[PDB]
Parts: C-alpha cells; structure tokens; sequence
C-alpha cells in the first residue's frame, strides 16, 4: 500500500476503495482557499479580541467547540458532501447513523517535538474486541490552513498499518510517510491508521483543523448542549443531528438518543 | 446456576458473584413501600394515556399489542430522579461492572412495564441485542449494559412475571435462545428489584389474571455508549434538583473513561 493523493471528482467508490486498501488517502481542494481564510478568521476573532498594534495607543477568551467559535465551520465545513459520502458507506451498513466525534484546531509551535505515532480509537475499550476486517470505529478529516511540509511537522502516516492486529507494536520512525499538503487539501485519517505530527523545525507555525465523526451509539468527545439555542437553530438538520440535537437511528432501526419515546427535536421544538 | 432471592443487606460482592455465576438475581425489598407508592402515583395517569404496543417501528418485534413501554421515567416522575437514580445498590453494581474497564457509567434508559391483561409471552432475547458490537463480545467480557427491573404491583408466574434462564449469560453469540420449558419466574413482591445483565436471556410471561403486572426500570451502560434515552428536552429546574450524581448520570457532566480521557465534554 501506499499514500494517495487524488483530486477532489475522485469516484466515491474509487475513495472507498483506496480507504479499505490503504487505510488512509489525501483529497486535494478538498475546500476552497476562501473557506481556509474564513475558519482562522472567525476562530482568531473569538480567543483574541484584541491584537497588538503597532504602537502603544474580555482581551482574550479560552477556546471553546469549533461549531461555537466559528459559523462557517458549523454551517458550512460540518455540511461537506465528502465528509458524510464517506461516513455513510464506512458507518451506514453495520452502525447506521453516526455524528460528531470530536475536532480542534491543529497549531504545531515553532521548535515543537514529533508527536507519538498512535491510532485514534486507542481510548475505545471495544477496539480489544475489534478485528482489522472490522469497520472502523471513528474517521477524522484533518484540513490543512498551512501548507503541510516535511519541515513545518506534516502529518506522517503508515499506509497498511490499519490492517494490523491489535497487539501490534507501533511503526518504527522510519517507515512513516509524510502527508505534504497544500491549504484547502484533507487528509483522511481513519481510527485504525497510524499516524503522528511531525517535529516543526521551522520559525513558523503549522496550523490546520479537524473534524472527525463516529457511529450513532458511540459517546461523542464534546457536547455542544451549551450552545445557544439561536446558534442550534440556524444549523441544517444534518448539522442539528451532527452535534447532537437529534434523535439517532440504529442499523437494527432502534432510535438512540431519544426523548422518551418520541424524537428530541420534537420535544425541543426544533 | 440458578435463581437468587436475596435480602437487601446483602454483601455486595456476594451479589457481584452471583451475578457471575447464574447471571442474574432478585434483590428483596430493593425499594421500601413509600417509594413504590409515590412512583405508582406519579406515573399513574401517563401509563393510563399511554397507548399500548411499539411507539415507533424497529426491528425487534418484542412490544406486544396489550403492553405498555412508556419511557421518560425523569420528566415524568420526580421520585424516579431524585430518588430511585440515587439507589446505592444500583451504583455499587455498576462500579464493579463497568469500572475496571470502561471507567465511568452513566443511564441508558428506563421504561414502565405495564402487561394489560390478557397478553401473550415475550419473545424471549438479550437486553443487549440493539447493540451491534454485542456480536464482536465475548461471554467472558464484561457487559454492554444492566438492568433494574422493580415491581410495583407483585409478580406471579400467572400474571406475567419476568422469567429468566440461569446461566445462558454464559452461552457464545451464536447460541440459541432458551426454550420456554427452560425459563424460571421471578416471582417478586411490590419492591425487589430484578439485576438483568445485557447477557441474560429472558422474557415477561403471559398475564393470565384479571388484573395488570406492572413494573420499572432502570439500566445503565458504560461512559462510551450513547444511551437510549437523553434528558437534555428536560427543563433547567429540573435539572438543578438533581444531585451531582444524577446530574452526570442522565448526561449533564462530563464522563471519565478508564485511563482518564474526558467523553462528552
Ligand atoms: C425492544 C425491547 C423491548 C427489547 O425487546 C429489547 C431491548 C430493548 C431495545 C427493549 C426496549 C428498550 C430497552 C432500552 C433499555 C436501555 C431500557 C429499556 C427498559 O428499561 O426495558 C427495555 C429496555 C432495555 C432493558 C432493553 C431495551 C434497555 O436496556
Ligand atoms: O416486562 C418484563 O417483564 C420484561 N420486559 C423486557 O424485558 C423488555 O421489555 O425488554
Ligand atoms: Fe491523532
Ligand atoms: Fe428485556
């Protein structure tokens, strides 16, 4: 196996294929440049707001859920018709509906370490019981905001390494392959692919950010119930049930989530 | 294995190690007569509009035409979440059957079981067959999920009280269900409590008398799993009456997995 790049008319099937092959690809322009520009404006505008000027002439907040700080990531990047093409052939036949996992914004320091390689369902107990034939138990897109470089840190990964067992040890340093990206490009990072960040030994930093989503019944990283419920309603229904505002649907057509016995958007008026 | 009648003092591990040997057991007097009486009077008109059979279509054909499974136990009853989600029994067992794998728990549903006179048997099955990895579980791994089934009016072998097989816990994925000659009655008072794991085979039994069997339920699962029921439809001021341990439990804080990583957070 090895790293893919395809371009972003890439047939689904064909992105599929390559994900059960591989365990892992790049879709390049998988957004625009105008919708890299718009994420790191609105997430700046949030933890910072007030800039240093050039001269001497409530500053800062922590950051919260990527949904809250920024109304292109909740309205347009959750609402990805590649994103959820391939949630649903990963998720769809043997989970049903999935949502949300978990995202952040990725800033690599300039002089910072190389991450330990890992697979990102370590912390599900049930990948024990997983088997590398199995669907996988969560898939993270990760969008490039700089360009990706063997220099800045670019994310490495192990192509075929997702088919290991799970007591295999973790791949040796010199067998990781670089993803070298441009912004706009995404890297498709399922649970069972190895992967690190690599050390930035540049003077500037390495930004990028995530999505990542997993099926119905498993429990999310974040919620966002803390929302505003102004924020929830001007979300897509997709979106709504993304994060997780929705009742649920298992394969088997059970409805997690629910409220009571009827639907939680029905009982919240949404 | 066989079926348990216990008292309420029990030695917890002694209940732990039953459950591990004849994969269930019955909890007397697990709720005084107070308690059972102000959920009885709590929920009494909600399961009387209730209307009877599967609220909505799924897969598992198990919801008999003359039973009654309202769910929304907490919005409907205030001693069901500010006092039977506070049972120590029920916590002291999900520790030791949760903890030492999955970290934390929290609850994963919770129904009225009403038999109408007059309904036939429960096909009988596995709390845990809506889960899709409970075809990747082994019987030697811990359990998907447990339940708390309470009596509120007694339960006979005519009326249509919960029959379980004892041991079948024990039997692979690919086993098939018990047969009906091999089914046990709980035979319950208005109180004890039935501890039905994820893995135990069982069924309600037909109720043959004039009058209705009525129980509640209250089940649990680990951190990662997405529950059953949410409760975030709940009012606020519901919610600040909860105790912290009820607040985490119906999905208002934040849960710790084994190795201490932050879920729902
Ligand atoms: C379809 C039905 C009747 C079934 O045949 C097998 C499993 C489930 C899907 C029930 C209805 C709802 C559940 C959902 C819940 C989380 C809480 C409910 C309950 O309290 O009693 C039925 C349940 C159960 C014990 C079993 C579970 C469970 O674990
Ligand atoms: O009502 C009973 O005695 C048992 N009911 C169930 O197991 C159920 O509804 O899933
Ligand atoms: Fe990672
Ligand atoms: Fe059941």
């Amino acid at each position: 196996p090895q790293l893919h790049y395809v371009p972003y008319d890439t047939p689904v099937e064909d992105v599929m294929r390559i994900l059960k092959e591989s365990g892992t690809l790049v879709i390049r322009n998988f957004l625009d440049q105008n919708t890299v520009q718009k994420v790191q404006d609105e997430v700046d505008d949030y933890v910072r707001n007030w800039n240093p000027g050039p001269k001497y002439n409530s500053k800062t907040k922590q950051p919260s859920n990527l949904s809250l700080m920024s109304k292109t990531y909740r309205c347009e990047v959750l609402n990805h018709p590649w994103m959820h093409a391939i949630c649903e052939r990963m998720f769809g036949p043997t989970y049903g509906d999935y949502w949300f996992n978990g995202g952040s914004i990725l800033h690599l320091e300039p002089g910072e370490n190389t991450q330990p390689i890992h697979q990102d369902h370590v912390f599900y107990q049930i990948s024990k019981w997983r088997r590398p034939t199995d669907p996988d138990l969560t898939i993270n897109f990760t969008m490039a905001l700089t360009e990706f470089t063997v220099e800045n840190g670019g994310t490495r990964v192990c192509p075929g390494s997702h088919l290991w067992e799970n007591g295999h040890a973790s791949p040796a340093e010199e067998d990781m392959v670089p993803v070298l990206m441009q912004p706009g490009d995404a890297l498709i990072l399922p649970g069972s692919m190895w992967h690190s960040a690599g050390a930035n030994r540049t003077s500037e930093y390495r930004r990028g950010f995530a999505t990542s989503f997993h099926p119905c019944h498993f429990t999310p990283i974040e919620s966002h119930h803390h929302l505003p419920r102004e924020m929830v309603e001007e979300m897509t229904p997709l979106v709504q049930k993304m994060l997780g505002f929705r009742t649920l649907n298992l394969h088997n057509n059970v409805k997690v989530w629910k409220a009571g016995e009827g639907n939680l958007e029905d009982a919240t008026g949404l």
